[PDB]
DNA sequence: GACTAGGGAGTAATCCCCTTGGCGGTTAAAACGCGGGGGACAGCGCGTACGTGCGTTTAAGCGGTGCTAGAGCTGTCTACGACCAATTGAGCGGCCTCGGCACCGGGATTCTCCAGGG
């Protein structure tokens, strides 16, 4: 569910986590790009899909 | 006359195709905002084309007339139209194409803007 998303986030800013999203309204470059930069790189923690 | 055999309907189980809702993904149309510029409109001047006063006539209304050819109603008949159905064919109800329409690409052609000099 889409509204569980948002729901993770809010959470996810409280505990001062380094996070990132991926769900079905982002532009195909900008979703590229993310998931390029998380296969690299360390300090970003956890990726919601 | 007593009981026997078989098959479509009565009862029932199988299948299974058909949809009710919700939710996510993704493209297209709608929604919103800025630089700048062209359209709206004021201020004005004028001239010349009507707005208006008065003289001097033709003309519709006036007042009447003597009828004259077209319009309304009176019979009267008779050519014709609204009354059954057999028909039987003119034409519609349902299906099967291939062709013109749908629509996009390569190109020639054409329509428009600018910063300069000419």
């Amino acid at each position: 569910m889409t509204k569980v998303l948002d729901v993770l986030e809010q959470f996810l800013n409280y505990h001062g986590y380094l996070y990132m999203r991926l769900d079905g309204a982002t532009k195909i470059e900008d979703r590229q790009i993310l998931t390029e930069r998380f296969n690299t790189d360390s300090r970003i923690t956890v990726f919601i899909l």
